[PDB]
This record gives structure tokens, C-alpha cells and sequence, in this order.
């Protein structure tokens, strides 16, 4: 099967690192349609599923007026993605949780991928997940921690 998965997040939450760890060199850069804003897109396979991962511009809010947010908002409204992975900073999750509320308006199928889990130690996952009613995965792009659990969640939504 094919699955289209959008990666969303505020600026500086490790979204590029996570994108790179998932796609490796199987990615390429182009421009979003009609604008100069760069688009990264890539592919990986997991357990028979081919996943097209599209990196959305960083956004504090989908409602803002800059081109970055218009791009992300428009893409999420036109629900081409099958699900969304929201990349979130573990140390300071407030902005990510705000964005999550906005995204849930447009797409109910969301996975929360927490980053900076190593620094953070220096959150009860099951508790955060029970609260939110969506899967929450703790990831480290560097060690690969949590990436298997993330991909497993992608295929669960896909079905």
C-alpha cells in the first residue's frame, strides 16, 4: 500500500533531523507550487507499506499570514495526506501542543513524535497519550530510538 504522511511542527523541534532519519538519501528538494519556498519530500518502505513523507514548513500557527503558514494550512485543508506526524519538543511542549489543537481541527489522524528526549531527561508517555487520545512516540533521530514504534503507528493509522 501507499501512505501519504505529512510532517508538521513549530520551527526548531527536530523536524528536519527526523525527516532525514526516516528517508535517508531517498529524498529530494523542490519548490512548493508557484512560490520560491523549498519543499522536501521522500520515501521509505516499512512492512509492505510505501510511505511518501512530505515535510511541511515550520509553523507556530496555521492561522498566521506568512507564506510558510499558508502553505502548511492549505496543504492540511486539502487533505491529500493520509495522516500527520506532529513533531514536538519535549523540553518545552507548549507551542507544539497549541499547534496540535489546530491540526486536529483539520486532520484527526495525528501521531505526536516527541524529540529532544535525551536533553529532556537532563514526561510519562502513557499519561500524555491517555490525555491526548492519540499515539505519542518518543524519538531520537540520532540513535534511532522510537523510529520503529513511529513507523508501527503510521501503519496502524493507514489501516
Amino acid at each position: 500500500h501507499m501512505v501519504k504522511v505529512a510532517l508538521a511542527g513549530c520551527p526548531n523541534v527536530g523536524k528536519t533531523s527526523l525527516f532525514n532519519a526516516l528517508t535517508g538519501t531517498k529524498q529530494y528538494v523542490a519548490n512548493w507550487p508557484g512560490v520560491t519556498v523549498e519543499k522536501k519530500e521522500g520515501v521509505f518502505t516499512y512492512k509492505g507499506y510505501t510511505i511518501n513523507l512530505i515535510d511541511l514548513p515550520g509553523t507556530y500557527s496555521l492561522g498566521y499570514s506568512s507564506i510558510d503558514e499558508k502553505i502548511a494550512r492549505d496543504y492540511l485543508l486539502k487533505g491529500d495526506a493520509d495522516l500527520v506526524i506532529l513533531v514536538a519538543d519535549s523540553v518545552n511542549p507548549e507551542q507544539s501542543l497549541y499547534l496540535l489543537l489546530e491540526i486536529l481541527e483539520m486532520e484527526k489522524k495525528v501521531i505526536l513524535a516527541m524529540t529532544a528526549i535525551d536533553e529532556a531527561k537532563k514526561i510519562d508517555r502513557y499519561e500524555l497519550q491517555k490525555h491526548l487520545g492519540i499515539p505519542v512516540v518518543f524519538t531520537s533521530s540520532v540513535t534511532g530510538e522510537g523510529l520503529e514504534e513511529l513507523k508501527e503507528k503510521i501503519v496502524e493509522y493507514a489501516q
